[PDB]
Order: structure tokens, then sequence, then C-alpha cells
């Protein structure tokens, strides 16, 4: 792809983080802690899952960023509406305001309803995310495999400002402690 020139500097919004997350000083990395991280509760925090939002809000234009997923067993990545539900149980779907892909149990899937199987020959260590607000497109690229396309959501109905979306996943297995990292431009 040739989307690299729309690169944006994403930082994580601490206030939105699940209370077990640990965000680095530079707000560019996030991992699952082994306990509650001693923060107060607020209406922004994702309560049921290890999720956090980017601080940036996008309502126009073309945006691109990259995320490192090295050695993780489970994660979700993409964008979501600023107005998504924070509390309780919900599924990742465009109807609920999410445009995402994930890794779970050795398979990659797009967060449609129902979910769509992805066809990835080279397991990615870094993912590129491209948003074209006006076109209604969210695309995912395999940076490990020369930028090959993973998935395109088209005909998106964003219906609001968009925020970068992250889920570091649970670590019930002891094999999913590694962080998500926003990669340098
Ligand atoms: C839902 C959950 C957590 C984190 C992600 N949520 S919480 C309770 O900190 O809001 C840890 N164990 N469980 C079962």
């Amino acid at each position: 792809h040739h989307h690299h020139h729309h690169m944006v500097h994403i930082t994580l919004d601490r206030n939105t983080a699940n209370s077990w997350l640990i965000i680095s000083k530079d707000r560019r990395q996030v991992r699952m802690g082994d306990t509650h991280q001693n923060v107060s509760d607020n209406k922004e925090r994702f309560s049921n899952y290890p999720m956090v939002l980017g601080a940036q809000r996008f309502s126009s234009g073309k945006m691109y960023w990259e995320v490192d997923v090295t050695q993780k067993e489970a994660w979700d990545l993409g964008v979501c509406r600023d107005s998504v539900q924070r509390k309780g149980q919900f599924s990742l779907s465009p109807e609920n305001g999410f445009w995402t892909i994930w890794l779970w149990q050795d398979s990659y899937e797009a967060g449609t309803s129902p979910q769509t199987t992805l066809h990835i020959q080279v397991p990615p260590c870094q993912i590129g995310i491209f948003v074209d607000y006006e076109a209604g497109v969210v695309s995912f690229y395999n940076i490990t495999d020369h930028g090959s396309l993973i998935y395109t959501f088209s005909e998106c109905v964003f219906a609001g400002p968009l925020r970068p979306f992250f889920n570091v996943g649970f670590n019930y297995s002891g094999g999913n402690a590694a962080p998500l990292k926003l990669c340098p431009l």
C-alpha cells in the first residue's frame, strides 16, 4: 500500500483504560497488569475487557498508524465511535460502533456480525490501520508481509467522531502478557 504519508502520532488516553491496564510514560505502549492498577473509577473506563482508546478524535480526512503485536496470543485492534458503550458485555460489530480485527485461539477474524474468517499466511508482528473518513473505509495491512491487505470494511457508517481502539486481551494462559506498542513513524 501507499498510505504511509497519512501517518498520525497516536497516544493512549489513560482515563478510558480498564483499571488493570498499565500505559507507559510516553503513552505509546499498554499491557495487562496482574492486578487493579490503583486508579479511581470513572464513566469512560471499559469495565469488562482490557480495552483503551487513543486520545485522538477523527471526524474527517485520511489517517494511518501501526501497532506492534509481537508474541501476543489474543488482541483486538481498529477504530470505534467516541460514543461506544463502556460498561457491561457487548460484541465488537459495526452495529455497536466498532471496526476491528482480532487474533483469538490461533485464528484471525474481522469484527463483523457474525465474524468473518481472515486468510493470513504470514502471522503479523505489526499491523497497519488506515481510515478514510469521507470514503467510509477502514483497512488493515500486514506490515510483516510487505504491507499485504488483511481486511477492508467499506460502506462504513461512522455516525460520529472516531477514536483508535485497542484490546490487549486477557492473560489466563500466562502466554499473553506482552504489550501492544504504537510504532514510530
Ligand atoms: C473483567 C476482568 C478484569 C478487568 C479487565 N476488568 S476490571 C474488573 O478491572 O474492570 C480482570 N479480571 N476480570 C474478570
